[PDB]
């Protein structure tokens, strides 16, 4: 009961910032296959193009993305899910580190040549399953939040 | 009314949930612009391959799932649209808009080259320029909505209205 007023302001504060979060992870994500894509279309390019040299570049492009979404999953790891949040963040941790995966894996199918079994690989689904737990998250992040602000929130759900 | 404890007023609740309705539907359109590079480059790779190569046949179900994640990204861009701007928004809702059509546009360009293969007029397109600079809008938007945010929440008079 006491001190509930700050208590809000600060769980309604957390939830929006795991959202940013997660947001940037998911952008972030994005552009890495983004470049992974760029850097493939230069390695299937003939030498002669101009743009061809930037391979390299742009492979470590993704690398630099990848690198900058754990930071910031890392970063809403680093805030303590509430009550009715764990669920669905042991859903995003899942299906994040799947999708993690696989784009390290085509990092290295990249690096190596090898951009048969990059085209192969059913990252698109990888994507979606991420997605989908974000989408979830979601859902459930503003179902607490309008319950917060709107003073119709039980003391157990802001681990109160 | 007390409506809750941090809005007195239920009218404060409608300003600063629009506010994040906003960030919502700016965050959507961001999200499906990015997919709709990745659509955009993985039929552009595939156009470069050989025929034989059966990782090829894909390049047109990739250039039509571009032409529908564009369309969804206008979609919510249009929401953010209808949604009337507090006036400590304006200015960068605008720097948003200036971004997002150059992107936006960029996009549609790219679609309607690939449309019939043109692969050089599509790499020709200084792309990642306007990607960069609609995320960098994106960011700054994000951090505008966020500090007004906890000046409507902790102000707390009854109050706050919409720009006409
Ligand atoms: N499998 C990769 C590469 C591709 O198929 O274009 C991806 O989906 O990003």
């Amino acid at each position: 009961s006491l001190h509930h007023s700050q208590k809000s302001f600060v769980v309604s504060n957390q939830l929006r910032e795991q959202q940013g979060e997660l947001t940037s992870t998911w952008d972030l994500m994005l552009q890495t296959r983004i470049n992974l894509s760029r850097s493939a279309v230069r390695m299937m390019m003939d030498s002669s193009n101009q743009q061809s040299n930037a391979k390299v570049e742009l492979l470590d492009s993704a690398r630099k993305t990848l690198a900058q979404a754990a930071t910031h999953y890392k970063k809403f790891k680093s805030m303590a899910p509430l009550p009715e949040m764990v669920a669905t963040s042991r859903n995003i941790d899942e299906k994040y580190k799947n999708y993690y995966t696989a784009l390290t894996e085509l990092i290295d199918y990249l690096d190596y040549g090898n951009t048969g079994a990059y085209f192969a690989q059913p990252t698109q689904g990888m994507q979606n399953a991420m997605g989908e737990a974000f989408a979830q998250y979601a859902l459930s992040s503003e179902k607490l939040y309008r319950d917060i602000v709107t003073d119709n929130a039980d003391d157990y759900r802001f681990a109160q």
